[PDB]
């Protein structure tokens, strides 16, 4: 490691990783409610183990939702459709333990409140991060990690590698060069890929395909060299997978959902939650602030913290850290943020269109850096 | 905010917060297995909702564990012992969905392996952090947040404030001064406390007690001033609480368990997992490295990243970032770490005594900065 350079690692998981199954189901449930009742109050956890999807949590909604159909359709989309794969949407158990939202929360947060003045749905802290090292303003480590999982699913679904199954994990270590507080990717140091597979395909066939058809189809050759380390199917066998291999829960992939270890995290999970839960809406808004600061040329890399008290609409405080990449001071950046953004949840909902039922699309491959969701479209800053 | 100073926020939760209930139950289950079989393979998730504790996951163990008794005793200790509190260990449902560990994982990780050479139980990334701003080398924001929750439980259990219930959350914002890469606490900017309570006590009595008997008994007066903001029972009413108010899951408080937003997090949860799951053992070891570097006078503040591939014993890479607080270079610090530590899980287990059934004690008030656990006792460094 040359002075002024360093390593960093991030991971991602595939659509059939059991924790990710749960995030996607939680958001399928949220979307189903929002399609009928844009003001649904949703706090839907999902738990997955062999043969079982359990929904647990709190929903107050005017919608009439068929949980059996919504869950099973989400599992079908993921690709768990036969007992030979370890899980089947047609024949699994779907159990439901859902109640109304606590009236004590409801009265303290949103009852008889003007929408713009709705209180935060909980206390908590949230961070937003952006880095100009990729065009979409995300760490390369996690971008590559996500793309490796997406490539697996693509080659599963197109029948190229029909021995693949939906459960996968990847991990990418990149060497970076310091650049005036920004970072510049140099090379890929190590790649890990583990993916569930059928009983017939042998290890050598898998490792060859993972290198030639997955890694080389994703990672630019300029980052790979004779010294890159590859751990491909390092466990040696991964036939049992999905929830049968490992329980899944909603909100157990919060670093995969965000910045891959870069930046910071306040702890809150996204999936299964409507916009009044600031764990999601304020994290989305903080990403939007950070990405706006970088795309607007004020920063090359930036971290934002916000925090809330349950029942209180305005953030308790906001702070900006620019890694030495701005000519503006911390105070000046905060002034710019305060003049251009309003981080009350009942204003974020409007700016980011957070009653729209697009949340299942966020629940795999990261919530940030993809598909021009509203929090990924920078706001033009006035100052 | 004077130039060179900044705000930071962290939160904590109490023993009866539903997510924390689940962490404690998961670790009660782990400890019960370890008491009989020090080599138990445990991956026990817990889910909590009104009237229900569900265990889901994978356990291969020679122990004979009474899950009904272990779960109910954990709930009793927390203090949920009557339907008037919303949850009762005597009369709740305890459901069990536990299978053996996947044989495909077992064969790739530990079967027929020398203990020192056991593979990591999963891939993943983990960070360790330490900061000399408190003697126990933890961020003041989270230390104060934890202590506020502990004070609530103390005054509940001693009968001082008998209207308190076990579910609580706190959040502390501190203003800091930059100090040569270290940080120096200046003042407490905002405190939030929400705690479940009985039907009889009024809001004013609670807010007065929270200020006079909780905050003043925890936070040094030197940090509190006329401008400190207090959000005490900000929702106005919190009679419904525990799992009845909000579902809980294991591993949904991973930032409360660690550094309160400081440092970084790799995503893995601790509770319910034996030492072969590097999400826990390598995070503990990385804390131990970081704390050793600060107590050994090499750093004032430091962040360490390690990462693994399933089935591979040695970390894929290690990196140290010292925030400008060391005279040694990054390369030199890494050399010192490599000469003094061995971060294979099958060596960490020995150094940190990770077959010992002490894990339920880690599962509330943070895993770090408390009680001189082995990862909190610095290693004397040779160099
Ligand atoms: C003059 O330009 C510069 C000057 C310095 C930097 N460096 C140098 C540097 C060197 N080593 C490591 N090793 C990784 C570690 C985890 C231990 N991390 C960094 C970080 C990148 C992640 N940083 C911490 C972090 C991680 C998550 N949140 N924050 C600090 C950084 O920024 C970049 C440009
Ligand atoms: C010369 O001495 C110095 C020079 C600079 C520092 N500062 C100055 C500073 C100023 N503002 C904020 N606002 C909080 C933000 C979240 C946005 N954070 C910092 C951090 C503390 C948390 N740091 C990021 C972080 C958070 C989690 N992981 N990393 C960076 C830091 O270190 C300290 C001593
Ligand atoms: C390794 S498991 C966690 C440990 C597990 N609960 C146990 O009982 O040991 C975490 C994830 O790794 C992946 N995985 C499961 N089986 C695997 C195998 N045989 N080889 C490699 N990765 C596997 C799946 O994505 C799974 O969700
Ligand atoms: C606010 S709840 C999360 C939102 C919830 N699932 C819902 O349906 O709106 C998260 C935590 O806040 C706390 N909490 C629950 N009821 C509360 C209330 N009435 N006032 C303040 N905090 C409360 C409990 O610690 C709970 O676990
Ligand atoms: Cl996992
Ligand atoms: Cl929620
Ligand atoms: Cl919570
Ligand atoms: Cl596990």
């Amino acid at each position: 490691i040359e002075e002024g350079t360093f390593l960093f690692t991030s991971e991602s998981v595939g659509e059939g990783h059991p924790d990710k199954i749960c995030d996607q189901i939680s958001d399928a449930v949220l979307d189903a409610h929002l399609q009928q009742d844009p003001d649904a109050k949703v706090a839907c956890e999902t738990v997955a183990k062999t043969g079982m999807i359990l929904l647990a949590g709190e929903i107050t909604s005017r919608a009439a939702v068929d949980y059996q159909k919504v869950v099973r359709e989400a599992v079908k989309h993921i690709g768990y459709d036969d007992s030979s794969k370890g899980f089947d949407y047609k024949t699994c158990n779907v159990l439901v333990a859902l109640e109304q939202q606590s009236p004590d929360i409801a009265q303290g947060v949103h009852l008889d409140r003007n929408e713009e003045d709705i209180g935060a749905g909980d206390q908590g802290l949230m961070f937003g991060y952006a880095t100009d090292e990729t065009e979409e303003c995300m760490p390369l480590t996690i971008v590559l990690a996500h793309k490796l999982n997406a490539k697996l699913a693509e080659l599963r679904r197109n029948g190229t590698l029909p021995w693949l199954r939906p459960d996968s994990k990847t991990q990418v270590t990149v060497q970076y060069m310091q650049d005036r507080g920004a970072v510049l990717p140099i090379r890929v140091h190590t790649i890990v890929i583990s993916v569930q597979h059928d009983e017939e395909v042998c290890l050598d066939e898998m490792r060859d395909a993972l290198k030639e058809k997955v890694i080389k189809a994703v990672v630019p050759a300029k980052y790979l060299d004779e010294d890159t380390i590859y751990h491909l199917q390092p466990s040696g066998r991964f036939v049992i997978g999905g929830p049968q291999g490992d329980a899944g829960l909603t909100g157990r992939k919060i670093i995969v959902d965000t910045y891959g270890g870069w930046g910071a995290h306040g702890g809150g999970a996204f999936s299964g939650k409507d916009y009044t839960k600031v764990d999601r809406s304020a994290a989305y808004a903080a990403r939007w602030v950070a990405k706006s600061l970088v795309k607007g040329g004020l920063c090359r890399r930036v971290l934002v913290q916000v925090s809330y008290a349950i029942g209180v609409s305005h953030p308790l405080s906001i702070s900006i850290f620019h890694y030495g990449t701005s000519q503006k001071s911390e105070r000046e950046l905060l002034e710019i943020v305060k003049k251009n953004f309003d981080l009350r949840p009942g204003v974020i909902v409007r700016d980011l269109d957070l009653k729209k039922p697009i949340y299942q699309r966020t629940a795999a491959y990261g919530h940030f850096g993809r598909d021009s969701f509203p929090w990924e479209v920078p706001k033009k800053l006035k100052y």
